[PDB]
């Protein structure tokens, strides 16, 4: 028997970068990319993702204004502050008039997509959502829905009402972990919803949280390969941020650098996808969304939920700032985009197929 020494770190890093540039996306390559802890490797990975972003989605940063119109949820996800078992949260619902008029104001401030997000609140489903969608589509913008898991019939009604896109983050592709953290449902249900949304012609968004309890690097590789397999139009990635009024209050927070590497690898794997710099990335690090837009992201989603509701959509601590008026976020992100040397989107920023 003979010895078994390891290879030098920088050359292994350079070899991983060459494999990524050559698009040899094996599980071992992705695992090693996520596992290397070297600032110089990471910076090269971010620059590769940024280069691919520049070439295949260009310099426009698309603004999607989010209205979080109800924090009522019938589910009990262990990570989420809106879970039904959290009795320490005041619940709200916006009326259709409030939602439509608030969307009109975002359109006037220049948002070209309105995102309607909520807890899984049966009050609205399906007909109130359809009415709201029809009204917002008259404003000349794209509509994205992010309402959770519903019957095919509801997704079909909302497509006929004019919805363009649907964001349903897959959360974790590990089906054992998925059921432990989302005890009302399953990864199989979540995937069935995603496949139904794609079949109905929505631009379909998935994406995962990084740093969930029980999740390993191998699980993150499985997330990347799941996203690649389905060629999603949008991918939303952010760190897990523990919420004090949930069972996961004392678990580790997700790591910002690892999450950034997930964004970068997602851009490399899916060069023409729409990838936001998520709210959670700006919560965990000051300037986190700006950094993420330099590592492969090309979308930003300013929070347009009005007072007095915005502070109650408490998915995780730190999500909401109340230091400025509730109309500040769209001008703020426009200023951010300008300071980055980028441009706001000129059209609706729908996903295109330009990578072959
Ligand atoms: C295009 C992006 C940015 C840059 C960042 C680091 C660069 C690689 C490394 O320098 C190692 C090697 C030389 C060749 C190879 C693989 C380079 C290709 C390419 O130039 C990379 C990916
Ligand atoms: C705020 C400025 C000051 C230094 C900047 C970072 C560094 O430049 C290194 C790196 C270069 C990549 O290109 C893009 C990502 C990254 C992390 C930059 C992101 C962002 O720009 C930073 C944090
Ligand atoms: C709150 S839900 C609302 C829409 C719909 N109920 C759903 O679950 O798809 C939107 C996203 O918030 C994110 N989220 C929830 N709790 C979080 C936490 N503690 N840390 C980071 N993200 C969280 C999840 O990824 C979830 O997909
Ligand atoms: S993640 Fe979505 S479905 Fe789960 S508790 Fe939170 S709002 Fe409800
Ligand atoms: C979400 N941004
Ligand atoms: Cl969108």
């Amino acid at each position: 028997m003979w010895s078994h020494p390891q290879f030098e770190k920088a050359s292994t890093g350079r070899e991983i970068l060459e494999k990524l540039e050559r698009r040899e996306f094996t599980r071992e390559v992705l695992k090693e990319a996520l596992s290397i802890n070297d600032r110089g490797f990471n910076e090269a990975l971010f620059k590769l993702a940024d280069e691919i972003r520049r070439k295949y989605v260009g310099d426009e940063v698309h603004i999607r204004a989010i209205i979080e119109f109800s924090n009522v949820c019938r589910k009990n996800c262990l990570y989420c502050g809106l879970r039904r078992d959290n009795k320490n949260l005041k619940r709200y619902r916006m009326t259709p008039e409030e939602i439509v008029e608030r969307a009109r104001l975002a359109v006037q401030f220049g948002a070209k997509t309105i995102v309607l997000q909520s807890g899984e609140d049966p009050y609205y489903m399906p007909d109130v959502i359809s009415d709201i969608v029809k009204e917002i589509k008259k404003m000349g913008v794209a509509v994205t829905l992010s309402l959770g898991e519903w019957p095919r019939e509801y997704y079909e009604k909302w497509k006929e009402a004019g919805a363009d896109r649907y964001l349903l983050r897959h959360e974790t592709a590990n089906p054992v972990l998925h059921r432990k953290l989302r005890p009302d449902t399953s990864f199989e249900n979540r995937l069935n919803c995603l496949l139904t949304l794609k079949e109905l012609g929505y631009e379909t968004g998935a994406g995962s949280m990084v740093g969930l309890p029980g999740q390993t690097i191998d699980d993150l590789v499985d997330d990347l390969l799941f996203l690649k397999e389905h060629d999603f139009d949008m991918v939303g990635i952010g760190p897990f941020i523990p919420h004090p009024d949930t069972p996961l209050a004392n678990e580790k927070k997700g790591d910002f650098t690892l999450t950034l590497k997930m964004v970068a690898l997602t851009r490399i794997l899916l060069p023409d996808s729409n990838i936001p710099a998520t709210t959670a990335m700006g919560t965990i690090v000051p300037g986190g969304r700006e950094i993420t837009l330099r590592c492969g992201a090309n979308v930003i989603m300013p929070n347009w939920t009005p007072s007095p509701y915005r502070q109650l959509y408490q998915l995780y601590p730190g999500k909401i700032s109340v230091f400025e008026k509730d109309t500040a976020s769209i001008p703020s992100v426009m200023k951010m985009i300008e300071l980055l040397g980028r441009k706001p989107g000129r059209d609706w920023g729908g996903r295109k197929r330009v990578f072959e």
